[PDB]
DNA sequence: ACTGGAGAAAGAAAGTGAAAGGAAGATAAAACGGGATTCATACACCGTTAAATACCGGTTTAAAAATCCCGTGGCGCGTTTTAAAAAATCTGTGCGGGTGATTTTAT
């Protein structure tokens, strides 16, 4: 089918939290064992 | 003749670029007030003495202090207003990885 319905609250949750993990996990925070974010170690 | 679509005219309402001017700012010239020198000159400190004043004894008397009656306005109480100070609540902002965009010159 070409349309589909949806409800805004699921759309919404899930957006938010796929972006907040990917926030959390890949960008911002630096590692324990190295303490280094993904942009330094590749860069390095 | 009549109908309905379409293009052109005409008219009225809204947006526009330009407008003195005036309170509200801003910037200089001027008058002011507060330190460093430089002495001459008037001021501070020390012996001498005639004179002006403080002090005692006893009156007194006129003036000020003390006392009584009363009739008020000036403090005191209770209850409201009203600014003033204090506590509570909002508003910006920058740190570092991410998303997406702008402008002026030469040949």
């Amino acid at each position: 089918r070409e349309i589909t319905p949806v409800n805004i609250e699921e759309e919404l949750k899930s957006s938010y939290l796929d972006y907040a993990m990917s926030v959390i996990v890949g960008r911002a925070l630096p590692d324990v064992r190295d303490g280094l974010k993904p942009v330094h170690r590749r860069v390095l």
